[PDB]
C-alpha cells in the first residue's frame, strides 16, 4: 500500500438519496458483503431510471468491513473515470449503511464469460483471439491507470474483470461480496484465505504488495484469458511442495491459446526478481506493437 485510502476525501457531488433505489437480484455475496442489480431513478438529468450495481454490507460485517467499504469508496471517488475501471455513479453515506453505487457491466465476470464462451471460441457472436488480444490490452491499460494513481489491486484476476458494451473489459474488486470460504481459488494461509496461484513469491512468503506483485498476477489473468478460463497451476495443489516448486523457479506452460508474444509477457510478469518484471505501461506498448500487427 502506497496511499492511506482513510486520509482520502470523499466528495458529496457522490451522495445519492437511497429511497430513490429499486433492489433487484443478487450479483454476487460474500460473508460480509454483496453486490446486488438496482435501478436508479432520477440519477439521469431526464429523469428515466437505470440499471446500477450496488456494493453493500451484509448485517454480518464488522467495523473492520465497514471502514474497509468506507476506504473503497474513498478510493474509487479518487481514482475518477478511466474506461476500463468500474465508475462510480454515486454512493449513500448519511440516512444508514454505506452503498457504493457503479454502473452495471452487462455481461458480468470475465472468468465465467470466459468458461461460457470455451465451446465457441475461434482462433481467427463467436469469441476469436482478436478479443483475447483486446482484452489483455485493455485489462493493461486499466492497471497502467491504476498504477499511476499509486493504487496496488491486490487481487488481479478474470473474476475481478467485468465484461461490458463493445466488449470493454472493467477493472472491479469484489472483494467482500465473494465467497472466499467457498472458493477454491483462495486458499487457507495462516489467518487469511488469499488467492495463492495469482500471488507473487514476495507477496505469499513477505507479504509485500508492490506495483510489481500486481504484474505478476497480470502473468497470470494471462494465462487464465488464453486459457479460456482455466484454473492456474491445473492439477497442482496449494500445499508444500507447490510454494517449494514457485520459489525454485517453476513457471506454467503456456495456455493452448496464446501467441507466443503474449507467452512472453507472461514470463517476464513472472520473474523471481521483481526489478526484472515489466510495467504496465511496457506491457501496454507491446501488445500495442502486437496488435497494430494483426
Ligand atoms: C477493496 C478495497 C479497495 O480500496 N479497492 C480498490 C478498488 C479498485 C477498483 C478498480 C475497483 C474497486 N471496487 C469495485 O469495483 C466494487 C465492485 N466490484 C464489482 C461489482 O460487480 C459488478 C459491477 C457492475 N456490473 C456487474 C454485473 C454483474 O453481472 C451482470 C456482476 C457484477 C457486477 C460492483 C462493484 O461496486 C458496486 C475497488
Amino acid at each position: 500500500s502506497y496511499i492511506d485510502p482513510t486520509q482520502l476525501p470523499y466528495d458529496h457531488k457522490w451522495e445519492f438519496p437511497r429511497n430513490r433505489l429499486s433492489f433487484g437480484k443478487t450479483l454476487g455475496a460474500g460473508a460480509f458483503g454483496k453486490v446486488v442489480e438496482a435501478t436508479a431513478q432520477g440519477l439521469i438529468k431526464s429523469d428515466a431510471a437505470m440499471t446500477v450495481a450496488v456494493k453493500m454490507l451484509k448485517p454480518s460485517a464488522h467495523s473492520t468491513e465497514r471502514e474497509a467499504l468506507m476506504s473503497e469508496l474513498k478510493v474509487l471517488s479518487y481514482l475518477g473515470n478511466h474506461e476500463n475501471i468500474v465508475n462510480l455513479l454515486g454512493a449513500c453515506t448519511h440516512g444508514g449503511p454505506t452503498l457504493v453505487i457503479t454502473e452495471y457491466c452487462c455481461y458480468g465476470d470475465l472468468l465465467n464469460f470466459l468458461r461460457r464462451k470455451r465451446d465457441e471460441f475461434v482462433p481467427y457472436d463467436f469469441l476469436t483471439l482478436e478479443h483475447l488480444l483486446s482484452f489483455s490490452y485493455q485489462v493493461a491499460k486499466g492497471m497502467a491507470f491504476l498504477a499511476s494513481k499509486n493504487c496496488i489491486h491486490r487481487d488481479l484476476a478474470a473474476r475481478n474483470i467485468l465484461l461490458t458494451h463493445g466488449n470493454i473489459t472493467k477493472i472491479c474488486d469484489f472483494g467482500l461480496a465473494r465467497d472466499i470460504k467457498n472458493d477454491s481459488n483462495y486458499v487457507d494461509k495462516g489467518n487469511a484465505r488469499l488467492p495463492v496461484k495469482w500471488m507473487a513469491p514476495e507477496s505469499i512468503f513477505n507479504s509485500v504488495y508492490t506495483f510489481e506483485s500486481d504484474v505478476w498476477s497480470y502473468g497470470i489473468f494471462l494465462w487464465e484469458l488464453f486459457s479460456l478460463g482455466s484454473s492456474p497451476y491445473p492439477g497442482m495443489p496449494v500445499d508444500s511442495k507447490f510454494y517449494k516448486m514457485i520459489k525454485e523457479g517453476f513457471r506454467m506452460s503456456s495456455p493452448e491459446y496464446a501467441p507466443a508474444e503474449m507467452y512472453d509477457i507472461m514470463k517476464t510478469c513472472w520473474d523471481a526478481d521483481p526489478d526484472k518484471r515489466p510495467t504496465f505501461k511496457q506491457i501496454v506498448q507491446d501488445i500495442e506493437k502486437q496488435i497494430s500487427e494483426s
